[PDB]
DNA sequence: AAAACTATGCATGCTCTACTGCTTCTGATCTAGTCGACC
């Protein structure tokens, strides 16, 4: 049942199948955890038209994109 | 004076050791292409 949310934070197979082999028994909670990659949080295309309504009509940070690698 | 034994030079074959030329193997170099991963 909760498997993708534990790759989204360890991003490795063997743990997901090592901690997740009994379906009855769950995890209690996932989180970012140290020395395990996490998929990072990614950005969606906005219209600059509605861009207030995106913001839920409220101050918003703007900051410059760069041209490199993510790490 | 005549005959038998031996010495030395030379021809002959076979065997062994340098030098030139052809063929093949290796090393080194350059050029073209593939893959990981990002965006
Ligand atoms: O077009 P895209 O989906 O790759 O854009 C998202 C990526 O843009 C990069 N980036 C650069 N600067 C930022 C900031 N300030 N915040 C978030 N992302 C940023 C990242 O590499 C991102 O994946
Ligand atoms: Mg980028």
């Amino acid at each position: 049942n909760d498997a993708a949310e534990l790759h989204n934070v360890t991003t490795d197979l063997e743990k997901v199948c090592r901690q997740l082999h009994d379906p009855s028994v769950g995890l209690s909670d996932i989180s970012i955890t140290l020395f395990s990659a996490f998929k990072p949080m990614l950005a969606a295309i906005a219209d600059i038209e509605h861009i207030e309504k995106d913001m839920k009509h409220q101050s918003f940070y703007i900051e410059t994109k760069l041209d490199g690698e993510r790490m």
